């Protein structure tokens, strides 16, 4: 039969209300022999109809794949709610559920450190700018550089990983040119998350 | 239904010839009535016979997992021989097969910092050292922590990530306490790497 997967809003979408955050359930491998597809959407058990439902795009496998999409509201978002996606089909014996929300904790606020290259890195033509990021749960963050208000291009931003505490971290890793990081240019690392007073932090690195 | 999937060696073992390097095929999801499972390891091609079909365990999906694991030579994995489980089974349809193989590339030295502790760090009781590896292809690696010849123990490691110059970095928060850096302590990070002289080196880092 079909399968089902639930998909949660980005991070930062759920932490500027600029944004609109919202849940995509997708049914996939859909059969010709019945593409009726049924959503059904429920939040901390209550069933919503808000939904806004695609209607079916047929693949290249040959197979039928709905995409049903629910906004959600930021605060209900961060207060931990959970998201039902109900799918019915007549092949289906029973109708596949999927729940999602969150990862159930307490938040914890991060803490961000710059560090600038090590002196080796010196020797080099492109010196490392780092980023660390501590402390902080859940796990959903947002990471990334600007240098005079404009952003930088190029920065990779390992994913965040368990530490001991229970909490997670990460670092991000900024690659310069020699001589801008030389002159003094001043850079900056931000970061978005719930913890923070007004989801935002940023901290500076120059020479 | 069975499902096979193949993990490779772990990357310390391949490189110092004290441990085992071994592959190791997994079957998941095998129901009691045929749980006979035969494994046939194959290497390039060929075929040898030094494999050991361990025991098996149990979990809350009425199903349990059989587990092959095959002795590898050091200098066959690390030259790029591919690795074959065939895992015959009556319960499955037919003969699901597998290979594996380490990521073919012109492997590439890793480049190894060891960033102190930022300034800001120094309020609070615990402090951060961090190591950064960077420029190393293929992803596999190990990274350690030691002090004055004994590892530590409180430090955690992000994975590979992939660069922009299809190299790899990562990073190593190992945490000390406040004052065995603050005395004077050196702290090492250790990394065993495919394309490091003698696979392994070492960067030190006191205040
Ligand atoms: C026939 O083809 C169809 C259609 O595919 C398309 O058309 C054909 C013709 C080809 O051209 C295809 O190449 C082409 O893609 C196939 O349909 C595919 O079906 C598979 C399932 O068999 C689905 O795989 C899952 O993928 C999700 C993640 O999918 C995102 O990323 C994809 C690429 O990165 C992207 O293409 C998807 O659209 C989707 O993108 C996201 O979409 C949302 C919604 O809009 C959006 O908000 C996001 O921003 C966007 N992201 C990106 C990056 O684009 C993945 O989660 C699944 O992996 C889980 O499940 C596995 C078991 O099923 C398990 O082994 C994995 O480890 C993993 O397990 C999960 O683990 C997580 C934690 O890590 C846990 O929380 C989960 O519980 C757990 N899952 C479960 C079930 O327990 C999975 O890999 C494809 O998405 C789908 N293709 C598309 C385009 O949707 C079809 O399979 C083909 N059939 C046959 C028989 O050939
Ligand atoms: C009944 O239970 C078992 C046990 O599961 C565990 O217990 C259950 C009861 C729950 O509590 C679970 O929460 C818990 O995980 C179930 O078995 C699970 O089955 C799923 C899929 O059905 C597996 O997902 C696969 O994961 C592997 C990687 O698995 C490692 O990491 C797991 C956690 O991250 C860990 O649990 C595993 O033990 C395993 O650990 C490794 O073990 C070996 C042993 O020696 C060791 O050497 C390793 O070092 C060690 N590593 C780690 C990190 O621990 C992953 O490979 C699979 O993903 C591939 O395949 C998917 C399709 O099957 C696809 O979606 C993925 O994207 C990915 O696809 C591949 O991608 C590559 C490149 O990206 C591509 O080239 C390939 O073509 C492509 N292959 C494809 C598409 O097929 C997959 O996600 C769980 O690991 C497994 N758990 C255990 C413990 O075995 C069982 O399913 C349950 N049954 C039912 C009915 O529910």
């Amino acid at each position: 039969g079909p399968s089902v997967f639930l998909f949660p809003p980005k991070p930062k979408d759920t932490l500027m209300i600029s944004r609109t955050p919202e849940v995509t359930c997708v049914v996939v491998d859909v059969s010709h022999e019945d593409p009726e597809v049924q959503f059904k959407w429920y939040v901390d058990g209550v069933e919503v109809h808000n939904a806004k439902t695609k209607p079916r795009e047929e693949q290249y496998n040959s197979t039928f794949r709905v995409v049903s999409v629910l906004t959600v509201l930021h605060q209900d978002w961060l207060n931990g709610k959970e998201y039902k996606c109900k799918v019915s089909n007549k092949a289906l014996p029973a109708p596949i559920e999927k729940t999602i929300s969150k990862t159930k904790g307490q938040p914890r606020e991060p803490q961000v450190y710059t560090l600038p290259p090590s002196r080796e890195e010196m020797t080099k033509n492109q010196v490392s700018l780092t980023c660390l990021v501590k402390g902080f749960y859940p796990s959903d963050i947002a990471v990334e550089w600007e240098s005079s208000g404009q952003p930088e291009n190029n920065y990779n931003t390992t994913p965040p990983m368990l530490d001991s505490d229970g909490s997670f971290f990460l670092y991000s890793k900024l690659t310069v040119d020699k001589s801008r990081w030389q002159q003094g240019n001043i850079f900056s690392c931000s970061v978005m998350h719930e913890a923070l007073h007004n989801h935002f932090t940023q901290k500076s690195l120059s020479l």
